[PDB]
């Protein structure tokens, strides 16, 4: 009986092809048209925040598609372009690109391994954070797991089967970006230089216990060995530091302290070591929304996901996809390394959609929605050291940019994106203009969740100063009645004009702004206006928590009650631009509802009308085909949630499995973007727990799908831990955590009552 939940699998043998199509057979690819087709969907993805795989297992063959998270082509891209691929250099903007892959030719004796096998099954293991294979041939049982090991820093394979002597396979190494590669007694290395300087290094261990080993060619064989661990390590000299010229180390002399130590440990060793480390993060959070249909439970995950499209009523398939997202952000994202980008850290394409980049009009900030409220806070410092370390970058683009030059010619302080990012600080394609005022709110919100006062003085509190800054330059003041509002470059008409009689006089707006994606280009948008006065309102709180910059503060407050703020329409939808257009659109996009989530200054707890237009707004947007993509699903999901609307949220979530889910589970736009999977943690937290409107509110609407259900885990702001249950209409058992004892008010069965913290275990 295969665990309902937490495990992804199948019983068909994954589809192995290389990246490269010219080198594939005829019908290589089964059901798929294109070697990208199959990486998407096949793969089961392992990782430790900088190095992983998607594993592709087969009887026959096996393929892992290789990853290290800094390797990447481009540079500073001074032109503000978006030119890319493997050969870009520090002129253009370049892409992440894919490391390598290590093929296995499984043979019986020296002939090839025969697929007649029995009972076959691959599996990703969310418990303990390891790929397993495992079937029958000829009466021999065969095994094989793979991890990617924090403590070890390396990728770890393991083969093993019931009787000695019946392990022989062929490994060899393949890379789609020239690399040169050669086999030496035991190590398979590949190296290579990109256009843009940047140096990398692979190394596969090959550890047989018994039986030969050999190096032909630059492939290795290793012939009727008992079992067989693989090391696999990987290193780019990238360095995050601008000052170095993003070098360091090279990437020989950092594999030498390390990897062969690896390789000579025992494995028993490595997977202790690893499962210990990994259910320290994992085991965080445990949820159970109750309990799927045990004929539905036992379908291999390609077949549920078909049965769930039809008949979407499985609990335990919505748990293992929130853990899942938890899982996919562990493992591509930690303190130390780069942030999670497009595709978390997996890639297998040289050119691959939108760069596999950084993108911050909504991609990378939703890929650490869960990072706070699921209990992986430590994931989110990545997002946070990339911004600081990417600022000079963006400093130096913002400067060059006339275009955001003050009145008096001068340069504009501080600094905003394009909507682009490469690792090197450069920026490619469109001004982002409020883009660093949302990176602005992930930096404050991981302040919020966990008191760390340390990093808000040291870290936070500067950037956001700087943020508020560019703002201070760049807003634009309007008169009475809008006198000065521009809307596509021309003034107000007559009957717009009636919509702008209120402006009082000082009021502003950012200028010739544009509500995403759609629409005119015009002062004030109403997603602009939001994000800056949730820039101001945290920055303001930043400082007096600090006794910082007391006057300059309040200076600040007086700029944020000048803001042109938010107003609802006489149709009584939330506006989405000053101006009062009408709701009724299809439109993808609710950018207005940013001070819903992932905002703080509409709820309806504390803004009740605003709410209640807020949820009007979103009704009006429906549901249509054009709205199914990876990333509207999950906000949709935590504005539903936030908004009192527990079922319509729990339907996004069905939405998102139902079109927008690949066999693996990965999501996709298409094609395959993480955004989905990561964000969904977000917006189901949010379900559970809300902790936005001045204290904590426990699962403030119903979800029929989950009539009974618990979590274990969850965070608030205030760094409280918080553990709850239900069952009927009603919650019971809440229980809160934290390091300190505190008294806090709590919203839940509709009820507002004050309870004191549990010590943290």
């Amino acid at each position: 009986k295969p665990s309902a939940s937490n495990l992804i699998w199948s019983d068909e043998p994954a589809v192995v092809v290389y990246p490269q199509e010219d080198k594939n057979s005829e019908g290589s690819f089964g059901k798929y048209r294109k070697p990208a087709s199959v990486w998407e969907a096949e793969g089961y993805p392992i990782g430790n925040g900088r190095v992983g795989a998607m594993i592709f297992s087969a009887p026959g063959r096996e393929r892992l598609a290789l990853n290290e998270i800094s390797l990447w082509s481009g540079g500073a891209n001074p032109g503000g372009g978006y030119g890319y691929g493997p050969d870009a250099g520090t002129n253009q903007f370049g892409n992440y690109l894919p490391f390598g892959d290590l093929f296995v030719d499984f043979k019986k004796g020296d002939q090839p391994a025969s697929l007649s096998v029995e009972d076959f099954t691959r599996s990703l293991d969310l418990r303990d954070g390891i790929h397993k294979v495992n079937y029958k041939a000829d009466g021999v049982t065969y095994d094989r797991e793979a991890f990617s090991s924090t403590p070890a820093n390396v990728l770890v394979l393991n083969y093993k089967a019931s009787k000695p002597g019946q392990f022989s396979a062929d490994f060899s190494v393949n890379s789609q970006l020239g690399a040169d590669i050669s086999a030496k007694g035991s190590v398979i290395t590949w190296k290579g230089m990109l256009k843009n300087g940047m140096n990398y290094e692979g190394r596969v261990l090959i550890r047989p216990k018994g039986g030969t080993l050999s190096a032909s060619g630059d492939k290795i064989s290793v012939k009727n060995a008992d079992s067989c661990m693989v090391v696999i390590a990987m290193e780019t000299d990238y360095l995050m530091d601008y000052k170095k010229d993003w070098k360091g180390e090279s990437p020989s002399r950092k594999l030498d302290r390390y990897a062969a130590k690896a390789a000579s440990a025992d494995y028993a060793a490595l997977k202790q070591a690893h499962i210990s480390q990994y259910k320290s993060m994992f085991d965080r959070v445990k949820v159970n929304f109750g309990k799927t249909e045990e004929d539905v439970a036992k379908l291999p995950t390609p077949k549920r996901l078909e049965a769930y499209k039809k008949n979407p009523a499985d609990p335990d398939l919505e748990e293992t996809m929130f853990q899942f997202g938890r899982y996919l952000l562990l493992s591509s994202s930690r303190p130390g390394t780069l942030p999670a980008n497009l595709q978390g850290l997996w890639n297998d394409y040289v050119k691959p959609p939108w760069a596999c980049d950084y993108h911050n009009n909504i991609n990378v900030q939703m890929a650490y929605w869960g990072a706070e409220p699921a209990n992986l806070s430590e994931c989110h410092e990545a997002l946070v050291n990339y911004v600081e370390a990417m600022a000079p970058g963006c400093r130096d683009a913002s400067q060059a940019n006339k275009g955001f030059n003050t009145k008096d010619g001068k340069p504009v302080r501080g600094w905003t994106v394009r909507t682009s990012q490469n690792i090197f600080g450069g920026n490619g394609w469109q001004w982002n203009i409020p883009g660093a005022a949302w990176y602005a709110l992930h930096i404050w919100e991981h302040y919020a969740f966990t008191g760390d006062r340390k990093y808000l003085e040291k870290q936070a509190y500067p950037l956001m100063k700087e943020i508020c800054h560019f703002w201070e330059d760049h807003l634009k003041e309007l008169g009475a009645g809008g006198e000065g509002f521009k809307t596509n470059g021309k003034d107000p008409s007559e009957e717009e004009k009636k919509d702008l009689a209120d402006v009082k006089a000082g009021t502003l707006v950012a200028p010739n702004g544009w509500s995403p994606e759609h629409g005119p280009r015009e002062d004030g948008v109403m997603h602009d206006q939001q994000l800056i006065a949730e820039l101001f309102s945290n920055t303001i709180k930043a400082a007096r928590i600090l006794g910082k910059d007391a006057a300059w503060a309040k200076s600040l407050e007086g700029k944020l009650k000048r803001l042109a703020g938010n107003k609802i329409g006489k149709e009584g939808n939330l506006q989405e631009w000053m101006i009062d257009r009408i709701p009724k659109t299809d439109h993808r996009h609710t950018s207005h509802l940013f001070a819903v989530f992932p905002g703080n200054q509409i709820s309806k707890l504390k803004t009740p009308k605003l709410a209640e237009a807020a949820r009007l707004s979103l009704e009006w947007r429906g549901t249509t085909g054009d709205s199914r993509r990876s990333w509207t699903w999950p906000w949709r999901t935590a504005l539903w949630a936030r908004l009192g609307e527990g079922n319509k949220a729990h339907e996004m979530v069905q939405g998102l499995l139902k079109f927008n889910t690949l066999p693996n589970m990965l999501t996709t736009h298409p094609p395959m973007q993480m955004d989905g999977n990561f964000g969904i943690v977000g917006g189901i937290c949010e379900m559970l727990v809300q902790s936005h409107a001045g204290g904590l509110d426990i699962m403030p609407s119903p979800v029929e799908a989950w009539p009974e259900g618990s979590v274990k885990g969850l965070k608030a702001r205030g760094n409280v831990t918080v553990d709850f249950s239900w069952k009927d209409g009603k919650v019971s058992n809440v229980k809160l955590y934290s390091a300190q004892p505190k008294v806090l008010p709590v919203r839940v069965n509709g009820k507002m009552t004050r309870m004191k913290t549990l010590p943290l275990k």
